[PDB]
């Protein structure tokens, strides 16, 4: 084939997020049976009616018994089939359990999409499959530039914001991406002047980015148990690297992970310390801000074409009786968000 002409950087991005074999080993590290649920056999309707009884389970545990929890959790396991061979499967019968299914979910939706990418197209011998995939994102990439003034205050948010307590490893940083998904800026207009707009992370799996980069950032459907999520079903940010960092699930088996950097117009904020599974945001209000023990230095917040980045080094926020060692944002409208950064991140796990 042709070769491709893409920087070397976002080549290496593409090949990264379309792994099939990255796929499947996300899949059994849920305890996913791939002889019954395979990475081509997944569908939305199937993931959607899962949610639906882990929103069974989540009345049934809200009320109280083990007795009539054994149905619904079965049932669970009857529409994503679990690899526990001969078995009896461990029952779903706490808060802990719609939390740790919840999120598989999630990764399955995106996994999904990044599949049916795959298998949508067309297949063409003489064209570089990389370019063929890149494509399928209809997201600009661009590699920033290491002497760039954009890639030094983004090398010292990652560099200032790691918080003490995920000391176990340190990051650096491979490559800056700038991304544009295609309509996201349109998308994006009528918050484009809001107050409190912010620059924050958001990590996740690499198995997750293809449907990212596609899709976007997205809310958890209908059926997704609410109670899965601390402050309800919107998008999730950090003000500390390492915070959002975690979610990339890296390790020492495969240390290179992928993180987002997404300008988020967050208005009024309302201001939580503790779980709220919120459906709607009280009136007048934007954005939940999930209070943070620690906060990134407040004066020490600088400007990049005209978004706050919160790069201050972490101190004590004031805040009292938190459930919260560090910040969250959420949003509750796929509109207030335009993804600005992608960061390939190298983990030195110290353990
Ligand atoms: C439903 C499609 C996939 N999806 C998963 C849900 N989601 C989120 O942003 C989200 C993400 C998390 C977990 N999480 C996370 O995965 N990455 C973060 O950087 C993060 C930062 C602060 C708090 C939570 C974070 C928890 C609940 C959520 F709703 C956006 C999203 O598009």
């Amino acid at each position: 084939h042709m070769k491709s002409k893409l920087p070397k950087p976002v080549q290496d991005l593409i090949k990264m997020i379309f792994d099939v074999e990255s796929m499947k080993k996300a899949m059994v590290e849920y305890e996913i049976d791939l002889q019954k649920m395979p990475l081509g056999k997944l569908s939305k309707r199937q993931i959607q009616a899962a949610y639906s009884i882990l929103s069974e389970v989540q009345q049934a545990v809200s009320q109280g018994s083990d007795s009539q929890i054994l149905d619904l959790s079965n049932r669970f396991y009857t529409l994503i089939p679990h690899d526990f061979g001969m078995k009896k499967p461990p029952l779903l019968n706490n808060a802990d359990s719609v939390q740790a299914k919840a999120e598989m979910l999630d990764n399955l939706l995106d996994i999904e999409v990044a599949y049916s990418l795959l298998r949508g197209g067309s297949d063409d011998s003489s064209k570089d499959p990389i370019d063929v995939n890149y494509e399928k994102l209809k997201t600009d990439i661009k590699v920033v530039d290491r002497d760039s003034e954009e890639a030094e205050i983004i090398r010292k948010y990652v560099k200032n914001t790691h918080a003490t307590t995920h000391n176990a490893y340190d990051l650096e940083v491979i490559d800056i991406f700038k991304i544009e998904r295609e309509g996201e800026c349109q998308r994006y207009k009528p918050f484009k002047q809001l107050h409190n707009r912010r620059l924050l992370w958001h990590g996740s799996r690499t198995t997750n980015f293809a449907g990212i980069l596609s899709q976007g950032l997205r809310i958890a459907p209908p059926e997704a148990p609410v109670t899965g999520y601390m402050f309800g079903k919107g998008i999730y940010f950090a003000d500390m690297v390492s915070k959002s960092a975690n979610y990339c699930h890296t390790s020492q088996g495969d240390p290179i992970g992928l993180i987002l950097l997404g300008e988020v117009a967050l208005g009024n904020m309302y201001e939580l310390k503790h779980a709220s599974h919120i459906s709607k945001l009280p009136k007048g209000k934007h954005s939940v801000k999930g209070l943070g023990k620690t906060t990134p230095d407040p004066s020490a917040n600088i400007s990049l074409d005209g978004v706050d980045v919160p790069l201050g080094t972490g101190i004590s926020s004031g805040v009292n009786d938190t459930s919260l060692l560090y910040n969250e944002y959420i949003v509750y409208d796929i509109a207030q968000v335009n993804l600005k950064y992608l960061l390939k991140l190298k983990f030195n796990f110290k353990t």
